[PDB]
């Protein structure tokens, strides 16, 4: 095989996308790829530095939103690149995990110099701005983990017995249940950015 | 050692506090409590059936603030809830992390069941109140999971260069360094709480 750092990736990526983040070894990457790991240890130094590669590379191929429109709203653009985050991480399975405890590269660095410019300009001080940015950012990930998660250990758990189930939680889990997340996460972010804006406009009034 | 349920749970719980949850094994386990793994299969069949109940025993333990008070408003019970539940999951090494994908244990019921029926008699409808419990949980986990994972992977990593750093991104990196991630997060816990009540209070107008 090719070992370009493009192709190592895309190893990676499809591996990551067959065993999950727990299976993805430095030696099943050697297997995919062909190579011994010896090889492989020349391009790949180890399972973090992939991991590392892995989170940026993701966001750099499948999250499009990552900038504002000429003129867009700052709640807009938090809408836009919430949910264009969220598409990203369920790409590859594992993959809020892969991003899980990673800063921003230095292949990232204007991208994420800009958002936070962005919301100073739009009356945000830094520090609200990038609390801002932050709640999306977790809620996100928490959202997205609960979801992979879940879908992962709904195999080694056994079952789940409707019977002795109280009446609104048995309600509330079929409700979860009937789609991906999605509707409680957009439900969720637009509550989010309200919130801010209430905060925003308020300045020094007592709100 | 005993046996009892309550013995490997403690065992197992200042296992997690030495490894983290991708050294905490069977074998392990078996170490520490001084006995062999055939011993141990009797009482514990799985690492799986292990985190399932650790991830209900942390919260039983630590959880203090899973109902809400005499009169409380939802807007305070949300608030002392999510506070709670982030002090609980950031107790043991990678709490957040056993935590994730589990859903409620029997153990759970009447609790999560009176959490859900609270926010109905406050005015939410079902879905809605579900939507914004779960959008609680779904922000305090990830904004608990950021910080563990950067914690532990801050080690494996090298440096991070204050140098070719833009303006903005080093200023937020000190400060998001300043706190244990606790003002961005209740920062964060007042907008989404806001958010929601305005939502509430809305009814049928457009908002
Ligand atoms: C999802 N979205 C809000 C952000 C985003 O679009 C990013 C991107 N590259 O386009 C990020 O890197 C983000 O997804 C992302 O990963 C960020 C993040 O990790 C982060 C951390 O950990 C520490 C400090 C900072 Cl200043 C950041 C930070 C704010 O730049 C965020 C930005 C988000
Ligand atoms: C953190 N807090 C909001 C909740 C809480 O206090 C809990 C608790 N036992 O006291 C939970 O189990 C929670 O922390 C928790 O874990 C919940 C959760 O997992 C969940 C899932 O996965 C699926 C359906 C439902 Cl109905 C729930 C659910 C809403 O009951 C939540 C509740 C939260
Ligand atoms: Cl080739
Ligand atoms: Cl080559
Ligand atoms: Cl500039
Ligand atoms: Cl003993
Ligand atoms: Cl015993
Ligand atoms: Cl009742
Ligand atoms: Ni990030
Ligand atoms: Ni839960």
């Amino acid at each position: 095989s090719r070992l370009n750092r493009e192709s190592v990736i895309d190893a990676a990526l499809e591996l990551l996308n067959e065993t999950g983040i727990d299976g993805l070894t430095t030696r099943k990457l050697a297997q995919k790829l062909g190579i011994e790991q010896p090889t492989l240890y020349w391009h790949v130094k180890n399972k973090r530095a992939l991991l590392d590669a892995l989170a940026v590379e993701i966001l750099a191929r499948h999250h499009d939103y990552s900038l504002p429109a000429a003129g867009e709203s700052w709640q807009s653009f938090l809408r836009n690149n919430a949910m264009s985050f969220r598409r990203a991480l369920l790409r590859y399975r594992d993959g809020a995990k892969v991003h899980l405890g990673t800063r921003p590269d230095e292949k990232q660095y204007d991208t994420v110099e800009t958002q936070l410019r962005f919301m100073t300009e739009n009356g945000f001080s830094l520090r609200d701005g990038l609390y801002a940015i932050s709640a999306v950012s977790h809620f996100t990930l928490g959202a997205v983990l609960e979801q992979q998660e879940h879908t992962a250990a709904l195999t080694d758990r056994p079952a789940a017995p409707d019977e002795n189930l109280p009446p609104l939680l048995r309600e509330a889990l079929q409700i979860m249940d009937s789609d991906d997340g999605e509707q409680a996460f957009l439900h969720g972010l637009e509550s989010l950015i309200r919130g801010f804006e209430v905060q925003l406009t308020a300045l020094l009034q007592i709100v």
